[PDB]
């Protein structure tokens, strides 16, 4: 099973090409990340709308961590002035809290708890038809969010799933200009996020060939060209910004596994790609020493990157952390802190839905002792 | 830009799956290959229809290569029967033929020079919305029509094009037991045509990193897998069937150049594969020759397959041909009845659309020349 909803439009000012997808459409919404006011593209893009004829509305500054609380807030506003379009442009969350506001904005009859997955043990009620077009600008590389049909939410500190194609972007548009205003930390934590999303999608037991050429080039490119995106080479940050998409369309199809899950429970710690870089390799491990296909697909990846076995991978995944100075998981917390919060950690991520993809299902303290692993140092 | 309009259902015996996409339809028409009645999948299809409760009528034994005048027997059947549904099974000659009628059995007021691309320069007139779902299963490996919004018919003994993304197949399925049964000059043909698709996809003015993907995965699993599924391994077949595929959705996207060009005015000579297959080193040569472009995708492509250079590859594909046993041009046809018409072949070459996606654009006497040059057997 493979399919694309999204269509992706790529290239130096490509946003320019939002004058085009706008035509047609009278009251345009966009909600934009505080750096994109700053540093100008939101100017650009409200000339746009404008350029074509439209009324403009945007909300910038929006805040990390995606919330129903947040979105509550100003979900009046987006009632009152009735937009038949939506624009997202910023990082994930934007885009997720974007997606997250189409559900409520199209259908405000459903109930938030029937059409969430928490765990995986729920069944949602599905989402009905929406009508509202969505198009996702993303300004970090990334978290593929700008062609998935998924998105997370807190409510009551609560993370909560929505997924359904309805909510997936009609359009996403990739202009590297957009990226180059990253500063280096945001650079490296969304582009080693690219190289898990990869390792991952590539490692699931619904991969397919389709999804497969996907995630070997993103994770090629990222190699090659992340640390020199690290310290600002604009071609490169072009290549990493479409290598992020590349990984999303992968794992769109593929999901994703247990570094995921583990890095989502972990999330109080710090960012999110950080932590699953600093996972990865023990996630890796634990994987092959399991399991007969993670030992032979890891090796796979392994060659197209120039090597030969899986042991390679790991180690090649080491020392590209060293590398881009991916700090260990104790100088992040102390001991007590983390040992404390460790059983009830392992716990729930036992009860995560991705781990159903993981090519090998862990008990609850298997789990437990790479959590353990991780913070030793190993 | 990339985008997939179709939804790709791969794997063995998803065939089975024709029964849950027509659920909803009440009357299916199947038009079919004739290898696909002889070796019993026909009567496979026919069953999965009748058990999602709809009307099933299946007309087989359609011609390869179709004619423009293969329209005009057909197409009185169709409104007799008047479906809901329309599946192709068969041949990319199989899935062209249903195209086409779905665009005068939706939209009657259109004759095939309205809208067909002829000349370069006198656009067509424009494709408005059809209505009828399509469902394309390849049984070859491949043409790439199952995702493409191409379909190719002669008039006269030379390949025009009608383009709309109308006739994109909503659903494309993927079954290695259909293409186990061809013959191996088939398997060889139609898996040259793949290999020439991800070659001339990779050094259009328009690849993206996108297309590049499904190019390059297409062309190393050709590259190794093709010599043996031309013998008849089993798992071969199922591995160039997806990378069929991968190959068509990379030139729905990057589109094609010379070589198909010239392939489609020479028609009449050969297989499409196998001219393809002929045309293609000269092609290569060609472009190497005046662009830096071309030189260094080439040489992408070679690496990846554990060369050096540009040449290295051109020889890598000349290689391949002899090993496959690919005739010469001289064997094909006769040198007068060639000499008489290769300045007529050439100048309707150059009126190709195609041309403008190749990274150099020839003269109508450079034409004519590597027509020559593929003659005499250099
Ligand atoms: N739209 C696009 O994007 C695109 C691109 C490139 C080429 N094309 C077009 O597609 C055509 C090429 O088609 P193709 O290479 O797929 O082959 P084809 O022309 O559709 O069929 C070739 C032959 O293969 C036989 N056959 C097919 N499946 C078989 C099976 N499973 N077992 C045994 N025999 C089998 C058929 O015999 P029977 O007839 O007896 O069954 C037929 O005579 C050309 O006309 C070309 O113009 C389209
Ligand atoms: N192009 C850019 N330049 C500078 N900072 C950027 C940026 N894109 C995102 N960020 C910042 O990087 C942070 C990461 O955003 P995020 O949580 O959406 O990341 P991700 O895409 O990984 O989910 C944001 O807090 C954002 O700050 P602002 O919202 O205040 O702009
Ligand atoms: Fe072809």
């Amino acid at each position: 099973m493979f399919w694309l909803k999204t269509r992706i439009i790529e290239g130096e000012g490509s946003l320019s090409r939002l004058s085009r997808e706008v035509k047609g459409h009278e009251r345009v919404l966009i909600l934009a990340s505080g750096s994109m006011k700053r540093h100008g593209f939101l100017s650009e893009a409200e000339d746009y709308v404008k350029e074509a004829g439209a009324e403009v509305f945007s909300i910038a500054g929006l805040p990390a961590e995606p919330s129903v609380e947040v979105i509550e807030e100003f979900l009046p506003k987006v009632r009152e002035f009735g937009p038949d379009l939506l624009v997202a442009m910023g990082g994930g969350s934007v885009i997720d809290t974007t997606k997250a506001l189409k559900v409520f904005y199209d259908a405000p009859e459903l109930n938030f708890g029937e059409i969430a997955f928490i765990d995986r043990f729920s069944k949602p009620k599905p989402v009905p038809r929406l009508k509202t077009l969505l198009i996702a600008i993303p300004s970090t590389s990334g978290a593929g969010s700008e062609v998935s049909g998924a998105s997370v939410l807190k409510k009551g500190g609560v993370k909560y799933n929505i997924v359904t194609p309805e909510i997936a972007p009609d359009v996403a548009i990739l202009d590297p200009r957009l990226p180059r205003t990253m500063p280096p930390e945001v650079a490296r934590n969304s582009g080693l996020d690219v190289l898990v999303h990869g390792i991952e999608a590539y490692t699931t037991k619904v991969a397919s060939p389709f999804s497969d050429a996907m995630a070997i080039k993103a994770i090629k490119t990222v190699y090659r060209w992340l640390p020199l995106s690290v310290k600002g080479d604009e071609e490169a940050r072009a290549r990493v910004h479409y290598a992020a998409t590349m990984a999303g369309i992968a794992f769109l199809n593929a999901r994703l596994g247990l570094c995921h899950a583990m890095s989502h429970k972990a999330a109080w710690i710090g960012p999110h790609g950080l932590l699953n870089a600093v996972f990865l390799p023990y996630v890796m491990e634990f994987n092959a020493s399991k399991s007969d296909y993670a030992r032979r697909r890891y090796a796979e990846i392994a060659r197209e990157l120039g090597f030969q076995t899986a042991k390679d991978l790991i180690e090649v995944v080491k020392e590209l952390n060293e590398m881009l100075g991916v700090p260990k998981l104790g100088e992040l917390v102390d001991e007590e802190t983390f040992a404390s919060k460790v059983e009830e950690m392992a716990e729930k991520t036992y009860h995560d839905g991705l781990i159903a993809f993981n090519p090998v299902e862990p008990k609850p303290e298997e789990i437990k002792e790479l959590y353990l692993k991780a913070y030793r140092g190993e």
